[PDB]
DNA sequence: CCGACAGCGCATCAGC
DNA sequence: GCTGATGCGC
DNA sequence: GTCGG
């Protein structure tokens, strides 16, 4: 946190652009600016010293100069005072409600937690669960809790079928001391890029996790992706753990390294890496890395046997998960 | 300038 | 019912 | 909002 103030300001700017102006590129520019300034190993002394970083342009440079001078940003003062903005911004904190739905509620005059609660009949399922656990979802997960959750998830998966491999990814895999949610990569040998020799693969696991009351709620669910709610069991007389977001992603087993690379993140590191891929003439997704032909179209999956081969293809030295926290 | 800016699964709706 | 577009999240 | 060509 050499520049906690600056990166905070840009995050806020990013959030405003995304949630209020629905200007998704401004949002990503601000987020890239914050990321790169966050790993910059010096206390920034000026807008111009910042301009030197890539992703920091002129507009962001003046803003940073303004911030270093006054301790703030007037553009943000105004935004904070603007009732309709703060309301829309607030509503997009409920899982399942984004910039559009938030703006639509605020039009109807639904602009607070109280308002949301008494208009529940107006929410889709996801939004309704998001609201249920609003408070809990605001809380981070200490890694110590993640270790307990991991041990539950992996042991219950092994119980359904010892063939499953479940790998906790996301910020946990990058060694963070706390995580927003839990992201779990799932593989079984019956599901490859060549075939689905068994159905319900994800269902079974979800079912087993619900049966032991680990999974309490479902936000959305398909054949290969689950997003719902879970809870550590508490002890006698013991106060309950908060409810936690959980993602479970079933990926073809012969496509694990591309899968674990994707799910390990961070989201900004994934973006940078994939952008660099395109520059090298490749496209990377959670399944494969493919070459782009002159025409532009993606070719056939290159052979991959380690996270590192993907790094090799695009001429990046390997970065351990802990160093992918952008 | 000016186009590109990562990639995609699931829920919901429109239009048929 | 379907596909295609959009919203929302990982 | 920023950047590469
Ligand atoms: O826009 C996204 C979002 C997520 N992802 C990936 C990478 C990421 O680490 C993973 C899990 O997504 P999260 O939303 O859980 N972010 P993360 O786990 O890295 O941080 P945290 O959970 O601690 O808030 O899925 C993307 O590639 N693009
Ligand atoms: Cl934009
Ligand atoms: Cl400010
Ligand atoms: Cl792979
Ligand atoms: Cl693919
Ligand atoms: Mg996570
Ligand atoms: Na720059
Ligand atoms: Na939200």
């Amino acid at each position: 946190t050499l520049n906690g103030g600056i990166t905070d300001m840009l995050t806020e700017l990013a959030n405003f652009e995304k949630n209020v102006s629905q200007a998704i590129h401004k949002y990503n520019a601000y987020r890239k600016a914050a990321s790169v300034i966050a790993k910059y190993p010096h206390k920034i002394k000026s807008g111009a010293e910042a301009k030197k970083l890539p992703g920091v342009g002129t507009k962001i440079a003046e803003k940073i100069d303004e911030f270093l001078a006054t301790g703030k940003l007037r553009k943000l003062e105004k935004i904070r005072q603007d009732d309709t903005s703060s309301s829309i911004n607030f509503l997009t904190r409920v899982s399942g409600i984004g910039p559009s739905a938030a703006r639509k509620f605020v039009d109807e005059g639904i602009k607070t937690l109280e308002d949301l609660r008494k208009n529940e009949d107006k929410l889709n399922h996801h939004q309704r669960i998001g609201l249920k656990y609003f408070g809990d979802f605001e809380k981070r997960i200490p890694r110590e809790e993640m270790l307990q959750m991991q041990d539950i998830v992996l042991n219950e998966v092994k119980k359904v079928d010892s063939e499953y491999i479940a790998t906790v990814c996301g910020s946990f895999r990058r060694g963070a001391e706390s995580s927003g949610d839990m992201d779990v990569l799932l593989t079984h040998p019956s599901f490859t890029s060549e075939s689905t020799k068994q159905p319900k693969l994800l269902h079974q696991v979800v079912e087993q996790l619900q049966k032991v009351h680990f999974i309490t709620d479902t936000l959305s669910k398909g054949e290969t992706k689950f997003m719902g709610v879970c809870q550590l069991p508490s002890k006698n007389d013991e106060k309950e753990y908060p409810h936690r977001r959980i993602a479970i992603r079933l990926i073809p087993k012969d496509q694990y390294y591309c899968g674990v690379l994707y799910f390990t993140g961070s989201d900004i590191f994934n973006k940078n890496m994939r952008a660099h891929a395109l520059e090298k003439g490749f496209t990377i997704n959670e399944y494969t890395i493919r070459p782009l032909g002159v025409t532009g179209v993606a070719g056939e999956p290159l052979p991959v046997d380690s996270e590192k081969d993907i790094f090799d293809y695009i001429q990046w030295k390997y970065r351990e998960p802990k160093d992918r926290s952008e």
